[PDB]
Formats: structure tokens, C-alpha cells, sequence
């Protein structure tokens, strides 16, 4: 599914991102922008062998079993093909792990390069919240 952007702020908002660990909503959809262009059928095969998933991209060495990345860990406890879905349930679960590691969402490429230090709060401009 792509999403539309008020619509994914709302269902981020539902699932309880906005201002988790101090991130504002503009910063997640920023995000997911950013990552994935709002489609949570996005893949991107990386050097390592592993992938990445889902609106999020959300890779697999660490957070999620593909069948296909070896010595791989699984941290969020789920199939990779889960954080495809159109319900982006699991996407907002693993996420709020990642954030809570040591880095923040500088965990995110795509948000430390395109959306940190800017006017985030344009993302949600114009959308009823
Ligand atoms: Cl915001
Ligand atoms: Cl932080
Ligand atoms: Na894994
Ligand atoms: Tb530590
Ligand atoms: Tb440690």
C-alpha cells in the first residue's frame, strides 16, 4: 500500500509515534518519506546481505528473520514480511525498539541526512490531527 501522507501521520498517531522518546510526528513521516516514499512494499537489498522492509525500511541483521541473512539476530521477533503489510502495526512495534536504542532515529539514513535538522513539522502541516 502507499500511503497517503495525512493518512500515515494519522495512523502513526494512533499507534502512538508522536513525541515517542521526544520525536515529534513530522520526524516519522519525514522518515518513512524519505525511506521508503510511503510504500510499505519498499525493499532494498544492502552490501552485507541483508535487507531492508516496510515504510520503515527495517533491516534484517538485526530486527527482523528473512530465512536469508546469516548470523543474523531477530530483535523484534517477527518475519520480515510482516513489516510489508498495509497495516503498519508491526512497522510502529519494531520502530519504538529501534528508536530506543543507543542512537535515536540517526538509526535512519534517510531521517539523519534529509530530515533532522529541518522544518519536520511540514509534514503534518494541512493534515486534520
Ligand atoms: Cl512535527
Ligand atoms: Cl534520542
Ligand atoms: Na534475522
Ligand atoms: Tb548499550
Ligand atoms: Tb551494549
Amino acid at each position: 500500500k502507499v500511503f497517503g501522507r495525512c493518512e500515515l501521520a494519522a495512523a502513526m498517531k494512533r499507534h502512538g509515534l508522536d513525541n515517542y522518546r521526544g520525536y515529534s510526528l513530522g520526524n516519522w513521516v519525514c522518515a518513512a518519506k524519505f525511506e521508503s516514499n510511503f510504500n510499505t512494499q519498499a525493499t532494498n537489498r544492502n552490501t552485507d546481505g541483508s535487507t531492508d522492509y516496510g515504510i520503515l525500511q527495517i533491516n534484517s541483521r538485526w530486527w527482523c528473520n528473512d530465512g536469508r541473512t546469516p548470523g543474523s539476530r531477530n530483535l523484534c521477533n517477527i518475519p520480515c514480511s510482516a513489516l510489508l503489510s498495509s497495516d503498519i502495526t508491526a512497522s510502529v512495534n519494531c520502530a519504538k525498539k529501534i528508536v530506543s536504542d543507543g542512537n535515536g532515529m540517526n538509526a535512519w539514513v534517510a531521517w539523519r541526512n534529509r530530515c533532522k535538522g529541518t522544518d519536520v513539522q511540514a509534514w503534518i502541516r494541512g493534515c486534520r490531527l
